[PDB]
């Protein structure tokens, strides 16, 4: 006998239920929290990516409520550099991110001395011994420092990683545009499944979660969301922007940006998007919208009270655009 | 737990049942009612879209058996014009567009003296206060005119309008040829599970509930009538035509007309396909099949006696054409 | 609350357990029922068709042990010809296939005179009165000649079809390659389901079911017949054989015949077969195959006992060919 | 009634669920078992065909902790020649493919005094009596000597082969890269359903069972054994390979080497992937990767406590690379 344990649900599998609405998009309330303590005035943060991520797009994001993440694919003191950099750009926060291998001891030193406002430890499987455990020893030693661990996609794991003392839970195994985990190794969950249980347990703690992954449309951050998620780490949506990583390449015709996966990833292209600034208003928009069409006031009511319907392949292609020649793509679907 | 009401179903989704017939296709009642008090020979009204719907494709709609709702965005006095061409050209019914904006009325009020029949308040929420508001107004300052509210696709959606004062409700969250609402805010409802629901309260009120949007065929026109909706309104199945708005374009051999959604939506490319009377004597042919397949007489029995079936994506390839490369396309497919 | 009576499954939804087998696929026997009074070596009948079925089709496939079905798209005298010009070809069985409407009256008595072995009452709607009672009008006329009537896809639509007096019932509502039937009226049953519950009535009668439309590889007649049927219709299959109406075509490369639906349908092109016998040839060798796996001595093993398994998508991927470049196609898997 | 045993699932159907882990992908320990008393370091084996499997791809497998199963398209005597080079090619295991002709046991006679050690005799159809009469004679002929008895894809369908005395049980009808048995005769179960079910009564009597064919990526192979297999077989996988018999073949600027089929099936190109020692060492890192994150310490864990999650068409394509477009391709991507 096969042993599945459930069903499990990605973005592409369902739709957000309209209803009863006494608030104007315009009027919709974008406030959040990434961990326990800190709050956040948009629902986004950046990935901590080489391609990503550094403190020219951490500033940009923080500027408009996010909060970015420092990748650690460079030495400790250009990211220590960075974080402080970031720090002295109107009072911004910044998150860093690190290993969870033994040997990240100092690099977590000088970025909390960097005055560094959250620290993420990262990791492939947050679920692990060797991961819990380095959460545990690096909140004896800053017991009030923010630490996000990850990433899980269950409820125990949610649960383990919450009393090795974690400030916020990351979710995500699996969805990443660039990621071919599922692929190589077999195993994952699919987002909207992987957020909800982990929202189940983390609910219990009154601690936030991130959704880590998959999102592609600005429809998906609101499905992430109404699934529990707190805020969402993207990572294709600000790759191709300006202030993050990399020069723009015009290959066959456009204008691209590299994208890769920090083998589990790859080494990718992804279409320049201008300024950041702009990405975030289109994105935000659609959640504005959203927040319009669900009658949910703040991020809570969205997070906690919005319903879902199941969808077939055929109503997600009804969903798209469909049965007729785009001529002129808006930017928000690109 | 994550919360999920339902499984949600639209056309691709699901097939109608042939029962026991004496409906023959040409002798099949395909009368019908737009609202509480407006008929149609025909079940099909156009939408009011910039690229869909103006005087010359409503006077055609209107001179086959429908109805047209004229556009909005004109100035208030074009729009009251368009309404009397109609209205002047053989006594036709005709409805019309209008929003709900600091400051409307203004064109509410130049539309019904323009002759228009049916007014329609198309939002992109219809269950949003404001427009629930706007609607009870209206209402009370017109208590006899015939009032279209929408769009809502679940059930408790549907009784708002009417306990405000709709003398129709139109159902369609996203399912639009060129609307990317769903995809953009992730909110919507598969058009066929949105009919029954809605119908299921407007029936007892009994309101005719209209369908608005993901019509490809004249087999969805079934579909959705089948599933609870008095009439469909469709957009792009009547864009390109010589009615619709807009001079032919000729783009690499193959030829067409603009079309343009009312960010929540694209523009693009549709298909020219001549004059509207050959459009809809196609798409009332494949309808006219369906009713006698189902054995059913007039549009109330299709509506409330017709069984579907689900099927799957294998079902939905059968259904199409396959194995067979098209030598000579047919002119409803 | 939308009125959904069923599932409804076709033949790329299911796969045919294998199982236990006494029997050879060369043993296998091919032999079954046309109508209650009809018996054929092999289970194939060819569609009345006029891109399909005319007296050289019919012979080469009676030849092999089937039946052909005469189209009515000729006058009755061309027709009748057809008929006895196959009759005379060594005591050949032949069916002949004529409108529902009033006025083929006498096109069924030429044909009765003419010694046609069954006639086909051909309609798009089998469930209608108007086709019911042409039956009835039929049956008193000729009290023992083997009728058909169709099309079907429901319990009571089999039923009603047989106490008209049919001698078996065609089953079938918009399978066909050349069909867009289901796509412009919405009305259709995915075909598998459609056999099944026509089958679950005209077995009360001992009444042979004739699965109609949809049949595209030789694993599809295993289906059909599992699901019920005591044959198949084809028109796809036929389409493209040398004896089959209509010279070949060379078109961008290759070879290619005329297969048109008798709008409803449409107007095509399918790949040349070369000579009708290699084709049944390959197409029976599949299912010989089928009843070897399956340990189906007979077609009424098959026909009764054989298992099925539900599968997704993906699986019927699994079930082709997958994950290499095809360098030599077999005449089977064209 | 239409009879359906139940709903059937393969590869890409379904998910692994990573769990409390205190294995480092490194560590973990990838032995397992062939048959009753044969072990393997990795729980690999290639296919008995032409186009995969013969002394130098045998060899190599063997010297990486597998087996290699010697294809039966020769004279007697080559095959026992192909499988005593491996036997002297540093004593290493394995094995070798018959028939069950009118006639099969000079072949059978002549590769167990070349030093073979495990007797396949791959057949399209297990459950068939003349395979299980074929079987129990050989049995009764060579009470010692190892066999592997298949293909079956039901749970009863094992039980046979077990009761006629196999040593283990092959699972597979029709999911093969180059099979078109489920096509041309509509039999099949989906791999992973398939296994599931053979597992279940041959994990009752401590026997092992194969999964053959279906492997894609180190993912499948995950899965697989997770089902209930003790090891995988694979065919296109290791094809195309240096030590995979045949020359590399230049097609349209890629490389390639041919793969046949042993009409059930057809003959195409696969891509050339190096030696085979730098394929196994990325699937059996992709398999590390999985044991570490289901926190399996050794393959009977993963065969017997991981917990699988069915997943839809859409969660596929989360799975797989989406969105970019890649531009510099992952080894195992
Ligand atoms: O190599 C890696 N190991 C583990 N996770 C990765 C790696 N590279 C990218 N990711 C994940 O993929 C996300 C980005 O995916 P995207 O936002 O869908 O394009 C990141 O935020 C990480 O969670
Ligand atoms: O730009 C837009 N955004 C979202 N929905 C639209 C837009 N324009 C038209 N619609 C809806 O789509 C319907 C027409 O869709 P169609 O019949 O499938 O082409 C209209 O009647 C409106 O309800
Ligand atoms: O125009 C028609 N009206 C009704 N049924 C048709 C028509 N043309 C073809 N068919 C059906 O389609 C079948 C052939 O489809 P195929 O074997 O799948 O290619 C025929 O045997 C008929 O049952
Ligand atoms: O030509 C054939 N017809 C049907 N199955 C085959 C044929 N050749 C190989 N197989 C099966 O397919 C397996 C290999 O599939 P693969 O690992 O997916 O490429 C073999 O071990 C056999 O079980
Ligand atoms: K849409
Ligand atoms: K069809
Ligand atoms: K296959
Ligand atoms: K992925």
């Amino acid at each position: 006998m096969l042993r599945i344990a459930k069903e499990a649900l990605t973005f592409d599998d369902v739709l957000l239920v309209p209803a009863h609405s006494t608030v104007l998009p315009n009027t919709a309330d974008l406030r959040t929290r990434l961990t326990k303590n800190i709050a956040l005035n948009i629902p986004m943060v950046s990935a901590s990516m080489d391609t990503v991520t550094e403190a020219r797009l951490a500033i940009a994001l923080a500027q408009e409520g996010g909060i970015g993440f420092i990748h650690k694919n460079m030495s400790i003191e250009q990211q220590a550099a960075q974080v402080h950099q970031v720090k002295i750009s109107g009072g911004l926060r910044v998150g860093a991110a690190v290993g969870a291998a033994p040997g990240n001891e100092e690099r977590v030193k000088a970025l909390v001395e960097a005055g560094v406002d959250v620290l993420l430890i990262d990791s492939s499987h947050g679920h692990s011994e060797g991961v819990l455990q380095r959460i545990r020893e690096t909140r004896a030693a800053y017991p009030h420092l923010e630490i996000i661990g990850g990433n899980v996609a269950t409820a125990e794991g949610a649960r383990a990683l919450i009393e090795a003392g974690v400030s916020a839970v990351k979710v995500g195994i699996g969805p990443g545009s660039i990621c071919t985990t599922r692929i190589v190794t077999g195993v994952g969950v699919p987002q909207i499944t992987a957020i909800a249980d982990a929202a189940g347990v983390a609910n219990e703690y009154g601690i936030p979660v991130i959704a880590d992954g998959g999102i592609r449309f600005s429809g998906d951050i609101s499905k992430a969301i109404a699934a529990g998620a707190s805020c969402v780490m993207v990572g294709s949506m600000f790759a191709g922007t300006e202030e993050a990583p990399g020069e723009v390449i015009l290959y066959q015709g456009r204008s691209y940006k590299a994208y890769r996966g920090m083998p589990e990833g790859i080494e990718g292209r992804i279409a320049y998007k201008g300024h950041l600034k702009e990405i975030i208003h289109q994105q935000m928009g659609g959640l504005r919208s959203c927040m319009g069409l669900t009658g949910s006031a703040t991020v809570e009511d969205l997070r906690t009270k919005a319903q879902f319907v199941r969808i077939s392949g055929a109503g997600m292609k009804e969903s798209h655009v469909h049965d007729v020649q785009i001529t002129k793509e808006a930017p928000n679907y690109r």
